[PDB]
């Protein structure tokens, strides 16, 4: 089956695309970037606060979709050129993979993209 | 099962690697650049045209599959710094009913020095 | 079934992540350096050597799920700015993708991360 995942508690997509998408058992959350869902503004802060942001969507997203955080697989982690994770990863520990790049959407330091999985 | 797609309308893949592998009912697309399997080359040199031919040709190995763009469920996109509006404007023509889950980045130098580059994963139950 | 998979031939896993997560018929496996499983340091040499050192875990942690090279359906290469591939991937042939970013983790030279599919 497939369902697309929507919740106000996440960035909303403002062009082509949705905030995940639940393909089998699978969940594939969209590139999450630091937006607070409630005022949909950009947060301006350091790599903490935004990372943090982050986080906090993604979460919402797994939770609206009807996962928990220990249902995440595989996380790619977009820096531009942290015990905030185990709070998040800790009972999880997916695979990770994690690279620097030249911008991110809308000039953001950092974007994560997710999977979960459940049986 | 494990198998491997082809199709003469995508650019064929260099080296020990293939355009597309449905493993299971998830169909994983290799990335692609704008190079018109016609010509053999990439197309004029604009945004627009180039983010067309790559969905025309992840298009292509998607239908030789026997899939279709409805299918589509996650895509990456790869851009070379910023040129992140006209992109959508065609990527909508392709995505826009759909809404497939995405990833945008923008980094370094792509293959052939192209403007950008697409992976998907499609799914069919 | 969600399992994840560990291997002492591969780099030990810092922080909450695994080398690599088996989920249904599907695995996982975390972004790769050329960090030699032996010394914990970063091996010696040029691109070449990193590139095969970075193929050489990737297969350590497909081993240890029960897996084999011919599972491999797709992989993604990261570079910062060849006849290995052939031996590792010319039997399963699978979709790639590659790109160039600023730069990796311990400032290495490449990173590659890797699904497999075993039914």
């Amino acid at each position: 089956m497939k369902e697309v995942i929507f919740t106000e508690n996440a960035p909303k997509p403002i062009g082509p695309y949705s905030q995940a998408i639940k393909a089998g058992n699978f969940l594939f959350i969209a590139g999450q970037i630091p937006i607070d869902p409630k005022t949909g503004e950009i947060v301006k802060g350091d790599i903490k606060d935004q990372t943090r942001q982050v986080l906090e969507n993604i979460k919402a997203i797994l939770e609206a979709a009807g996962y928990s955080l220990n249902d995440v697989i595989k996380v790619t982690v977009y820096l531009k050129d942290n015990e905030v994770y185990a709070e998040y990863f800790g009972e999880s520990k997916p695979a990770r993979v994690a690279v620097e790049v030249s911008r991110l959407p809308k000039d953001v330091l950092i974007e994560i993209e997710a999977i979960a999985y459940k049986e």
